[PDB]
DNA sequence: CTATATAGG
DNA sequence: CCTATATAGG
DNA sequence: CTATATAGG
DNA sequence: CCTATATAGG
């Protein structure tokens, strides 16, 4: 039962890592989005203050991305 | 923190979903590679036994692969 | 030295099949574009009144397209 | 109407560019398949001897493959 | 000698 | 996979 | 038995 | 290409 503690517009917030819809890195930052009851809830926390399960999500996200990319890059070279 | 239990090569294995590096769907089967303490490990359970957590990871990978698929399905119909 | 005789906005026009930049079919029609000295020159002539070299261009165009498509379609199914 | 002259399997061939079904570039080589009277024929000349007409066909195929490549190169950088 | 891009085999 | 083509690379 | 999606071999 | 997994298909 891990929760990512972050701030959004200065206010403290706590999302349930399992309610997080997607993750990605922007430098040192680990941004993400959650389902805050119907709408898109944004948030980002610096890597060093991020729960491990959030980093795992980010990791799998970057891996999932690289793959799609390596696959996209492929179709491009087939067009020279 | 959920230990998904499976049987690989006759060995009743059990890996914490946190170690999961990648999850993908093959029919009604959910396969995944995990961090087998340094090296890449593998395992598969039937969707039926997949803990909701693992299925969420899978749903995140898919949610993304479906967005790019949208753009491709785009640039596609934009035939001529 | 083939020229496609077509009408554009009621006016007669004659483009040099080799000055045609690209072709594609829209039903019975064979549309295309030419380099009318710097800018994009449009035109379309029904298939039955189209020079053979224009049909060959259309043919290769549809073949070139199908290929790119068959290649695009591929990358999509790799994302299920 | 230009007869591109080439040597295939020791046979000094010569096909009217009108019969060309597809042209593509392989290094400084221009390959192409033509309509060998019903069946698909093949041939290749060095860009150097390619009549401007054939090279135009090639330029049309490429012009298009470069547009799709643009959209893919698009949906690509649009990482996250 | 294989690589390169391709279609038919 | 192989072919057949022009040229490159080492 | 292969197909299916995949990563490491 | 092979493996190893759940299930499908015939």
């Amino acid at each position: 039962m891990v929760k990512v503690k972050f701030k959004y517009k200065g206010e403290e917030k706590e999302v349930d890592t399992s309610k997080i819809k997607k993750v990605w890195r922007v430098g040192k930052m680990v941004s993400f989005t959650y389902d805050d009851n119907g709408k898109t809830g944004r948030g980002a926390v610096s890597e060093k203050d991020a729960p491990k399960e959030l980093l795992d999500m980010l990791a799998r996200a970057e891996r999932e991305k690289k793959g799609v990319l390596k696959k996209l890059r492929a179709v491009e070279n087939e067009l020279h």
